[PDB]
RNA sequence: CGUCCCUGCUCCUUGCACACACCGCCCGUCACUCCACCCGAGCGGAGUCCGGGUGAGGCCUGAUCUCCUUCGGGAGGUCAGGUC
């Protein structure tokens, strides 16, 4: 399986998804046909080999396969580690799946055009994003340089050198890539090698996990008899799951009763688990999983359980409702082409509150200093106390971020 | 032939929220104004209730130093304990 999640993010269009092909050899299909003429729009997903050419020179010692005869000599490099990416899209108001994305994630690379405007709309929202939810391994990289003059992607380093000053990114180091022709990569990798480390995570705790895809494996026409159960797709945060182990999703479905609203927790088993394109036995963090189930793939179907949260069969967590923020919020709009100053909260107002992997809205009824509790519609299953979440509103027809905080049960 | 349909008109009735007499009256939506008004994210100030804390003076218990005293007592410093 892959140890480790990192993020590609950046601006529509900067080369997020073209600079994971030329890592993994992988696209994420671009597809709906309408990502097929837009671009990337479901979370993509990718995964490869580091090894090393320990008997060469580096960076180009830092190889995709068991292969050192590439650079210098033979001597198959040592694997360091298998990862996996998640590319969130570029499109400005894709701005509430990429959030989403940010819960699962253990580090990012920030993808910067060379051919045009440093801090755009987007570029910015991100790392904003990126510093608030706590993401502090950030590598950020140049992008199109083989369509610019050499003068031109030193000119960015410098814009980049100096926004990436008064903020929290130290060394947050520039490798300025070409994503197109795959040339400067393996600089990148010695980069995600360094910078970008595998974390230790205790799995000891109690078994929690995200769910950000979920699908029915069974093509146009798959007869009754091998119907292959529904799939659930998501990342493992907390713990290890095994093939085998009794489950429940949350907060699961909702019935209907004449106009009211009522979600409850679904039970399954664990029909098998995969990683990449091969079948594992056990699951573990870092990597986005996939668990087989045997519940009805009608509930699984386009991305239904999206957004819920995979536990223990058995265990301890509220289904809240309505939820008491601690939170505070940015000074200006960093996601607006316009930069205007972010009002303070007014009671009964509309915002869209993104908690773990789960995007939903809802309703302010008080408003302190720094505490708000929000009603909701589609209720939230909270893990824990250490529920980071992050604050939203409509401001001119497209959602955008304004505030954050923590969850407090 | 006659009067059905066009049209005008007389007579009788029927209903009207119409009388500038149906080219009448008038209702809601949304668009935008007029006059007075209610809540309210919040800030400033007060009142109260509860639990405690302090608490000056007076009274009682005890003293030391007195001062005075007609030896019955008064005043008083200061200090310990209890009370109003
Ligand atoms: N010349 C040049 N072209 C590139 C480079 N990287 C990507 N492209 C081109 O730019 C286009 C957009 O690439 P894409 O990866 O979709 O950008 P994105 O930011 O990941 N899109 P999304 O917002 O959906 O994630 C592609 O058609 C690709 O051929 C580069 O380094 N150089
Ligand atoms: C994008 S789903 C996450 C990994 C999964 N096991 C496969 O692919
Ligand atoms: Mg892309």
């Amino acid at each position: 399986q892959p140890e480790v999640n990192i993020g590609v993010v950046g601006h529509v269009d900067h080369g997020k998804t073209t600079l994971v092909q030329a890592i993994t050899g992988i696209w994420t299909s671009k597809h709906s046909e309408e990502l097929k003429r837009g671009m990337t729009i479901k979370l993509g997903y990718a995964e490869t080999n580091i090894g090393v050419c320990e008997s060469c020179k580096k960076p180009e010692a830092y190889v995709t396969e068991p292969s050192c005869k590439s650079c210098g000599s033979d001597d198959e490099p040592k694997f360091l580690r298998r990862i996996s990416f998640i590319d969130a899209p570029g499109h400005e108001v894709l701005m509430a799946t990429m959030l989403s994305g940010a819960a699962l994630m253990d580090g990012a690379i920030l993808v910067v055009a060379a051919n045009e405007p440093f801090p755009q709309p987007q570029t910015r929202e991100h790392f904003v994003a990126l510093g608030i939810i706590g993401v502090k391994n950030l590598i950020i990289v140049q992008n199109k340089v083989d369509v610019v003059s050499k003068e031109e992607a030193l000119s960015q380093y410098r814009q980049i050198k100096q926004f990436t000053k008064g903020t929290w990114a130290e060394n947050v180091p520039i490798i300025p890539v070409s994503a197109l022709h795959k040339i400067n990569i393996d600089s990148l990798i010695e980069g995600i090698e360094e910078y970008i480390k595998t974390p230790y995570r205790d799995l000891s705790q109690k078994p929690v996990m995200l769910v950000i895809r979920s699908f029915d494996v069974n093509k146009p026409g798959t007869q009754f008899n091998e119907l292959k159960g529904g799939v659930i797709g998501g990342s493992i945060i907390q713990g290890l799951f095994k093939v085998d182990q009794e489950i429940k999703v949350l907060p699961g479905l909702r019935v209907e009763k004449q106009g009211k609203v009522s979600y409850e927790p679904i039970f399954t088993k664990i029909s098998s688990i995969r990683f990449g394109d091969e079948e594992f036995k056990e699951a573990k963090p870092g990597g986005l999983v996939a668990i087989g189930t045997y519940l009805d793939p009608s509930l699984t179907k386009a991305d239904n359980l999206l957004g819920s949260i995979i536990t223990l069969a058995d265990a301890e967590v509220p289904v809240l409702w309505n939820i008491r923020i601690k939170y505070n919020l940015l000074e200006r709009v960093v996601g607006a082409k316009e930069m205007l100053k972010v009002d303070p909260i007014r009671a009964k107002e509309t915002l869209m509150l993104s908690v773990g992997s789960s995007t939903t809205l809802g309703i302010v009824t008080s408003v302190k200093k720094d505490e708000i509790e929000v009603e909701l519609r589609r209720p939230v299953a909270v893990w824990s106390n250490n529920i980071r979440t992050v604050i939203s509103r409509q401001i001119a027809g497209r959602w955008r971020m304004i505030g954050w905080g923590l969850v407090e049960i």
